[PDB]
Formats: structure tokens, C-alpha cells, sequence
């Protein structure tokens, strides 16, 4: 009975919401069209990681900007806020050099699609077992 289930009807684009599960916290973004635009932007190879680190679908899933929302529309980034280096809080709100999050720990930079870009985390930040189960519920787990 793990799973939770959170009500993002309230969420505009341009918000994150943030909810604590298994005790770490999921960042839920609503991303902006220039997140979506941006991360849809990005080539394969061009990324650090090109795994799409994502419960939801195949373990060996490329992480094309598609393969990390949980919507055709890319509107919906959920994943795990822990840092893939050593675990601290990535800082969102657009921050680093490539329009997403930024780990202030020893400074990762991940883009909108929460892949890492630049700094010493290894992989993309791994998206949890996630669905919407009607217009306005995410449920995780
Ligand atoms: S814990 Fe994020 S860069 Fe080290």
C-alpha cells in the first residue's frame, strides 16, 4: 500500500510541485513551453546519460525528452529531487546552464528534462513509478 496520490489541479506552468514519498522528495513540474521546446531540442548524443532512467517503461529506454514526462504533451516531468552524485536537493525554478535544476552540492547541471549535463552526477535523475489516474491525480508508486 505504498503508493501515494497526489492532486496537481492547482499546478500552473512554470510550477513545481514538490512531494515527499519513501521519504525523498518528487518533483512534480509543470513545465512552460520553453521547458518542453528546450528539452525536445537536445540530440542523443549530445547527452551525458542517454539512458531514460524511467520506471514507467523499458529499463534500456532512451532518455529522448518523450521518454522523461509522463504525457504525449511533455507538460508532466515527475521524477526523484536526489541529486544522482550524492543525493542532496537539486535547485529548479530554471537554474544551471541548461534551463532546469542545479545541485549546489558540487554542481551538477540538469536540463528541463532533468538529464545531466555538466557537473560530477553520472546519470539523469530517475523518475518513479508514475501515472495520471484522471485529469487531476498523479499517482506515485
Ligand atoms: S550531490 Fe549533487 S553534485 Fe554532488
Amino acid at each position: 500500500l505504498a503508493s501515494i496520490f497526489v492532486d496537481v489541479s492547482s499546478v500552473e506552468p512554470g510550477v513545481q510541485l514538490t512531494v515527499k514519498f519513501l521519504g525523498k522528495p518528487i518533483f512534480i513540474r509543470r513545465r512552460t513551453e520553453a521547458d518542453i521546446e528546450l528539452g525536445r531540442s537536445v540530440q542523443l548524443g549530445q547527452l551525458v546519460d542517454t539512458n531514460a532512467r524511467n520506471a514507467n517503461i523499458d529499463a534500456g529506454a532512451e532518455a529522448t525528452d518523450q521518454n522523461r514526462t509522463l504525457d504525449e504533451a511533455g507538460e508532466w516531468l515527475v521524477m526523484w529531487g536526489v541529486c544522482t552524485h550524492l543525493g542532496c536537493v537539486p535547485i529548479g525554478g530554471v537554474s544551471g546552464d541548461f534551463g532546469g535544476w542545479f545541485c549546489p552540492c558540487h554542481g551538477a547541471h540538469y536540463d528541463s528534462a532533468g538529464r545531466i549535463r555538466k557537473g560530477p552526477a553520472p546519470e539523469n535523475l530517475p523518475i518513479p513509478l508514475a501515472k495520471f489516474i484522471d485529469e487531476t491525480t498523479i499517482q506515485l508508486g
